[PDB]
């Protein structure tokens, strides 16, 4: 709500990390690769010691046909609506 909209400003970082390992603006077009990046740009962004990469090993196509709810049983406890927000944002936007 509150930490959701404030947490919502660094998402602007990631832009910057796609136009330098190639990422393409669009999620539906990521390789299994660049989902493993975005995930990777996040436990360094926000300190995570579990994201479970083991369950994200999919195209963009099979992240983008996830819904909030498969997403978050994936995703670890609170991140996981962390990177939902800015998951459902690039796939709004862009
Ligand atoms: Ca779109």
């Amino acid at each position: 709500a509150v930490m959701s909209q404030a947490l919502k400003a660094t998402f602007s970082g990631f832009k910057k990390e796609q136009r330098r390992l190639g990422i393409p603006k669009n999620p539906w077009l990521w390789s299994e690769q660049q989902v493993c990046q975005w995930l990777l740009w996040a436990t360094n962004e926000f300190s995570l010691v579990n994201v479970n990469l083991q369950r994200f090993g999919m195209n963009g196509q099979m992240l983008c046909n996830l819904g909030k709810e498969r997403f978050l049983e994936l995703a670890p406890d609170f991140v996981g609506d962390i990177l939902w927000e800015h998951l459902e944002q690039m796939i709004k936007e862009n």
